[PDB]
Protein backbone atom coordinates (compact mmCIF):
# COMPACT_ATOMS: atom_id res chain seq x y z
CA UNK A 1 0.00 0.00 0.00
CA UNK A 2 1.93 3.11 -1.30
CA UNK A 3 -1.25 5.38 -0.27
CA UNK A 4 -2.46 3.97 3.01
CA UNK A 5 -6.74 4.48 2.95
CA UNK A 6 -9.53 4.61 5.82
CA UNK A 7 -10.99 2.02 3.46
CA UNK A 8 -8.36 -0.15 2.32
CA UNK A 9 -9.58 -2.91 4.50
CA UNK A 10 -12.72 -2.44 3.69
CA UNK A 11 -11.98 -2.46 0.12
CA UNK A 12 -9.91 -5.38 -1.70
CA UNK A 13 -8.12 -3.85 -4.18
CA UNK A 14 -8.52 -0.25 -2.87
CA UNK A 15 -4.27 -0.22 -2.12
CA UNK A 16 -3.48 -2.00 -5.75
CA UNK A 17 -5.29 0.74 -7.51
CA UNK A 18 -4.04 3.87 -5.67
CA UNK A 19 -0.65 1.73 -6.10
CA UNK A 20 -1.11 2.52 -9.98
CA UNK A 21 -3.43 5.87 -9.83
CA UNK A 22 -4.87 8.81 -7.04
CA UNK A 23 -6.49 9.97 -10.54
CA UNK A 24 -6.00 12.08 -13.28
CA UNK A 25 -6.90 16.06 -14.10
CA UNK A 26 -8.05 14.78 -17.12
CA UNK A 27 -11.32 13.20 -15.43
CA UNK A 28 -13.70 16.15 -14.44
CA UNK A 29 -16.23 14.91 -11.71
CA UNK A 30 -19.52 17.32 -10.92
CA UNK A 31 -21.25 17.08 -7.57
CA UNK A 32 -24.14 18.53 -7.16
CA UNK A 33 -24.99 18.99 -3.41
CA UNK A 34 -24.48 21.84 -1.34
CA UNK A 35 -21.95 24.32 -0.60
CA UNK A 36 -18.66 22.77 0.54
CA UNK A 37 -15.54 24.67 2.34
CA UNK A 38 -12.46 25.02 0.55
CA UNK A 39 -10.58 26.85 3.80
CA UNK A 40 -10.71 23.32 4.97
CA UNK A 41 -6.53 22.35 4.60
CA UNK A 42 -7.99 18.59 3.02
CA UNK A 43 -8.96 20.71 -0.43
CA UNK A 44 -5.20 22.29 0.18
CA UNK A 45 -3.54 21.37 -3.79
CA UNK A 46 -7.33 19.93 -4.47
CA UNK A 47 -8.02 20.60 -8.31
CA UNK A 48 -11.44 21.61 -6.59
CA UNK A 49 -13.89 25.02 -8.02
CA UNK A 50 -17.21 25.89 -7.99
CA UNK A 51 -19.28 26.78 -10.27
CA UNK A 52 -23.12 27.94 -8.60
CA UNK A 53 -26.24 27.53 -11.20
CA UNK A 54 -26.93 31.30 -12.29
CA UNK A 55 -30.15 30.47 -12.45
CA UNK A 56 -30.16 30.61 -8.50
CA UNK A 57 -30.60 33.76 -6.22
CA UNK A 58 -27.21 33.83 -4.10
CA UNK A 59 -28.36 33.12 -0.44
CA UNK A 60 -26.73 34.73 2.56
CA UNK A 61 -23.86 33.04 3.73
CA UNK A 62 -24.20 30.93 7.11
CA UNK A 63 -22.20 31.82 10.20
CA UNK A 64 -19.40 29.70 11.87
CA UNK A 65 -21.68 29.65 14.74
CA UNK A 66 -24.26 28.33 13.17
CA UNK A 67 -22.29 25.66 11.65
CA UNK A 68 -20.97 24.99 15.34
CA UNK A 69 -24.38 24.65 16.54
CA UNK A 70 -25.16 22.19 14.21
CA UNK A 71 -21.56 20.24 14.95
CA UNK A 72 -22.66 20.58 18.92
CA UNK A 73 -25.91 18.91 18.45
CA UNK A 74 -24.09 16.16 16.29
CA UNK A 75 -21.90 15.61 18.56
CA UNK A 76 -23.92 14.75 21.48
CA UNK A 77 -25.52 12.46 19.51
CA UNK A 78 -29.13 13.74 19.77
CA UNK A 79 -31.61 11.66 17.83
CA UNK A 80 -35.15 11.37 16.77
CA UNK A 81 -37.17 14.44 18.09
CA UNK A 82 -34.46 15.32 20.71
CA UNK A 83 -32.39 16.11 17.72
CA UNK A 84 -35.83 18.36 15.55
CA UNK A 85 -36.07 20.25 18.78
CA UNK A 86 -32.31 20.92 19.51
CA UNK A 87 -32.06 22.34 15.84
CA UNK A 88 -35.31 24.13 15.89
CA UNK A 89 -34.25 25.91 19.13
CA UNK A 90 -30.83 27.15 17.62
CA UNK A 91 -31.03 27.46 13.98
CA UNK A 92 -34.17 27.17 12.72
CA UNK A 93 -33.97 29.10 9.86
CA UNK A 94 -30.77 27.79 8.84
CA UNK A 95 -30.61 24.00 9.17
CA UNK A 96 -31.70 22.66 6.15
CA UNK A 97 -29.13 24.64 4.13
CA UNK A 98 -26.70 23.66 6.70
CA UNK A 99 -27.17 19.46 6.28
CA UNK A 100 -26.66 20.25 2.53
CA UNK A 101 -23.58 22.02 3.08
CA UNK A 102 -22.38 19.92 5.53
CA UNK A 103 -23.09 17.07 3.35
CA UNK A 104 -21.34 18.72 0.50
CA UNK A 105 -17.86 19.04 2.43
CA UNK A 106 -17.82 15.34 3.53
CA UNK A 107 -18.74 13.71 -0.02
CA UNK A 108 -16.31 16.40 -1.48
CA UNK A 109 -13.57 15.21 1.32
CA UNK A 110 -14.28 11.64 0.49
CA UNK A 111 -13.60 11.96 -3.21
CA UNK A 112 -10.63 14.23 -3.47
CA UNK A 113 -9.40 15.13 0.14
CA UNK A 114 -5.19 15.54 -0.39
CA UNK A 115 -3.40 12.96 1.10
CA UNK A 116 -1.61 13.24 4.71
CA UNK A 117 -4.55 15.66 5.21
CA UNK A 118 -6.92 14.96 7.46
CA UNK A 119 -9.47 13.50 4.94
CA UNK A 120 -7.64 11.35 2.20
CA UNK A 121 -10.22 10.73 -0.87
CA UNK A 122 -10.66 7.87 -2.88
CA UNK A 123 -9.09 9.84 -5.74
CA UNK A 124 -7.51 13.43 -4.93
CA UNK A 125 -5.57 14.04 -8.31
CA UNK A 126 -8.49 14.11 -10.39
CA UNK A 127 -10.26 17.66 -11.09
CA UNK A 128 -13.57 18.39 -8.91
CA UNK A 129 -16.49 21.23 -9.55
CA UNK A 130 -19.30 21.33 -7.06
CA UNK A 131 -22.23 22.49 -8.20
CA UNK A 132 -23.93 23.94 -5.09
CA UNK A 133 -27.86 23.76 -4.87
CA UNK A 134 -28.21 25.09 -0.95
CA UNK A 135 -29.37 28.58 -2.47
CA UNK A 136 -32.84 27.00 -3.30
CA UNK A 137 -36.57 17.42 -10.45
CA UNK A 138 -36.29 20.76 -13.06
CA UNK A 139 -33.91 22.22 -11.06
CA UNK A 140 -31.81 18.88 -11.06
CA UNK A 141 -32.35 18.46 -15.03
CA UNK A 142 -31.17 22.05 -15.07
CA UNK A 143 -27.98 20.82 -13.46
CA UNK A 144 -27.41 18.24 -15.47
CA UNK A 145 -27.46 19.94 -18.22
CA UNK A 146 -24.81 22.45 -16.97
CA UNK A 147 -22.67 19.68 -15.53
CA UNK A 148 -22.38 18.15 -19.02
CA UNK A 149 -21.78 21.37 -20.43
CA UNK A 150 -18.85 21.56 -17.96
CA UNK A 151 -17.20 18.47 -19.04
CA UNK A 152 -17.94 15.75 -16.68
CA UNK A 153 -17.20 12.52 -16.97
CA UNK A 154 -18.92 11.69 -13.68
CA UNK A 155 -22.20 13.47 -12.01
CA UNK A 156 -22.18 12.77 -8.45
CA UNK A 157 -26.07 13.63 -7.63
CA UNK A 158 -27.46 13.45 -3.66
CA UNK A 159 -39.99 13.77 -17.38
CA UNK A 160 -37.19 16.86 -18.21
CA UNK A 161 -34.99 14.98 -15.17
CA UNK A 162 -35.66 11.68 -17.32
CA UNK A 163 -34.02 12.97 -20.56
CA UNK A 164 -31.58 14.86 -18.97
CA UNK A 165 -30.40 11.56 -17.54
CA UNK A 166 -30.61 9.82 -20.48
CA UNK A 167 -28.74 12.26 -22.73
CA UNK A 168 -25.70 11.86 -20.06
CA UNK A 169 -26.09 7.80 -20.70
CA UNK A 170 -25.59 9.30 -24.70
CA UNK A 171 -22.85 11.34 -24.13
CA UNK A 172 -20.51 8.86 -22.32
CA UNK A 173 -21.09 10.49 -18.65
CA UNK A 174 -21.55 8.60 -16.22
CA UNK A 175 -24.36 9.52 -13.37
CA UNK A 176 -23.55 8.11 -9.72
CA UNK A 177 -26.65 8.25 -7.09
CA UNK A 178 -27.47 6.67 -3.54
CA UNK A 179 -30.38 4.65 -3.16
CA UNK A 180 -31.81 6.44 -0.37
CA UNK A 181 -26.51 5.00 -14.16
CA UNK A 182 -24.76 3.82 -11.25
CA UNK A 183 -27.25 3.18 -8.03
CA UNK A 184 -25.06 2.78 -5.21
CA UNK A 185 -26.47 1.07 -1.46
CA UNK A 186 -24.48 1.44 1.82
CA UNK A 187 -22.87 -1.58 3.16
CA UNK A 188 -21.89 -1.90 6.91
CA UNK A 189 -18.04 -1.92 8.25
CA UNK A 190 -18.53 -6.02 7.25
CA UNK A 191 -19.36 -6.02 3.72
CA UNK A 192 -23.84 -6.30 4.84
CA UNK A 193 -25.91 -4.45 3.57
CA UNK A 194 -27.39 -1.41 6.26
CA UNK A 195 -30.75 -1.79 7.00
CA UNK A 196 -31.88 1.63 5.94
CA UNK A 197 -30.44 0.76 2.51
CA UNK A 198 -32.75 0.92 -0.19
CA UNK A 199 -33.68 -0.77 -10.44
CA UNK A 200 -31.93 -0.14 -7.45
CA UNK A 201 -30.68 -4.11 -7.40
CA UNK A 202 -30.47 -3.97 -11.53
CA UNK A 203 -28.51 -1.64 -12.11
CA UNK A 204 -27.02 -0.92 -8.23
CA UNK A 205 -23.40 -1.88 -6.51
CA UNK A 206 -23.08 -2.28 -2.73
CA UNK A 207 -20.27 -0.27 -1.05
CA UNK A 208 -19.13 1.02 2.31
CA UNK A 209 -21.77 3.14 4.04
CA UNK A 210 -21.03 3.17 7.52
CA UNK A 211 -18.32 5.27 9.86
CA UNK A 212 -16.88 7.38 6.20
CA UNK A 213 -14.94 9.78 7.42
CA UNK A 214 -15.10 13.20 6.27
CA UNK A 215 -14.51 16.70 6.27
CA UNK A 216 -17.57 18.97 8.11
CA UNK A 217 -17.53 22.83 7.60
CA UNK A 218 -15.60 25.35 9.62
CA UNK A 219 -13.37 23.10 11.31
CA UNK A 220 -9.94 20.81 10.47
CA UNK A 221 -11.48 18.09 12.85
CA UNK A 222 -12.92 15.31 10.23
CA UNK A 223 -16.46 13.00 10.96
CA UNK A 224 -17.53 9.63 10.19
CA UNK A 225 -21.05 9.72 8.79
CA UNK A 226 -23.59 6.82 7.87
CA UNK A 227 -26.06 6.56 4.83
CA UNK A 228 -26.15 5.37 1.29
CA UNK A 229 -25.33 8.79 0.19
CA UNK A 230 -21.95 8.04 2.11
CA UNK A 231 -21.25 5.11 0.33
CA UNK A 232 -22.16 6.63 -3.29
CA UNK A 233 -18.80 9.23 -3.49
CA UNK A 234 -16.72 6.01 -2.46
CA UNK A 235 -17.64 4.09 -6.01
CA UNK A 236 -17.58 7.96 -7.66
CA UNK A 237 -13.92 8.16 -6.51
CA UNK A 238 -13.66 4.48 -7.83
CA UNK A 239 -15.11 5.05 -10.82
CA UNK A 240 -12.32 8.13 -11.40
CA UNK A 241 -9.84 6.07 -10.30
CA UNK A 242 -10.40 3.26 -13.15
CA UNK A 243 -11.53 6.10 -16.16
CA UNK A 244 -7.87 7.60 -14.88
CA UNK A 245 -6.28 4.07 -15.82
CA UNK A 246 -8.36 4.23 -18.65
CA UNK A 247 -6.04 8.06 -19.85
CA UNK A 248 -3.33 6.50 -18.47
CA UNK A 249 -2.98 3.88 -21.07
CA UNK A 250 -3.13 5.97 -23.80
CA UNK A 251 -7.32 4.86 -24.23
CA UNK A 252 -10.33 6.97 -24.19
CA UNK A 253 -12.63 7.67 -21.29
CA UNK A 254 -15.51 4.75 -21.69
CA UNK A 255 -18.14 5.27 -18.76
CA UNK A 256 -20.18 2.61 -20.20
CA UNK A 257 -17.33 0.26 -19.52
CA UNK A 258 -16.87 1.26 -15.99
CA UNK A 259 -20.32 0.73 -15.11
CA UNK A 260 -20.64 -2.72 -16.49
CA UNK A 261 -17.34 -3.88 -15.46
CA UNK A 262 -18.42 -3.01 -11.44
CA UNK A 263 -21.57 -3.90 -11.71
CA UNK A 264 -20.77 -7.54 -13.80
CA UNK A 265 -18.11 -8.51 -11.29
CA UNK A 266 -26.80 -6.19 -1.79
CA UNK A 267 -28.26 -5.58 -5.39
CA UNK A 268 -26.15 -6.55 -7.76
CA UNK A 269 -23.45 -7.44 -5.26
CA UNK A 270 -20.39 -5.47 -3.21
CA UNK A 271 -17.67 -3.62 -4.93
CA UNK A 272 -14.83 -5.50 -6.28
CA UNK A 273 -12.15 -3.53 -7.64
CA UNK A 274 -10.21 -6.54 -8.59
CA UNK A 275 -12.89 -8.62 -10.87
CA UNK A 276 -13.48 -5.15 -12.38
CA UNK A 277 -9.98 -4.00 -13.37
CA UNK A 278 -9.37 -7.90 -15.21
CA UNK A 279 -12.62 -7.24 -17.61
CA UNK A 280 -11.08 -3.49 -18.12
CA UNK A 281 -7.55 -3.89 -18.40
CA UNK A 282 -6.69 -7.90 -17.96
CA UNK A 283 -8.24 -11.18 -19.46
CA UNK A 284 -11.58 -11.87 -18.01
CA UNK A 285 -13.18 -14.74 -17.72
CA UNK A 286 -16.29 -15.41 -19.90
CA UNK A 287 -18.32 -16.41 -16.90
CA UNK A 288 -18.32 -12.82 -16.01
CA UNK A 289 -20.28 -12.28 -19.63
Amino acid sequence: ALHPHDLDERIPGLADLHNQTLGDPQITIVIIDGDPDYTLSCFEGAEVSKVFPYWHEPAEPITPEDYAAFQSIRDQGLKGKEKEEALEAVIPDTKDRIVLNDHACHVTSTIVGQEHSPVFGIAPNCRVINMPQDAVPLNLARAIDLALELGANIIHCAEILVQAIKKCQDNNVLIVSPTGTLAVGAAKVDGTPCHFSNNNTKEGILAPGEEILGAQPCTEEPVRLTGTSMAAPVMTGISALLMSLQVQQGKPVDAEAVRTALLKTCLRGFVNIPGAMKVLFGQPSVTVS
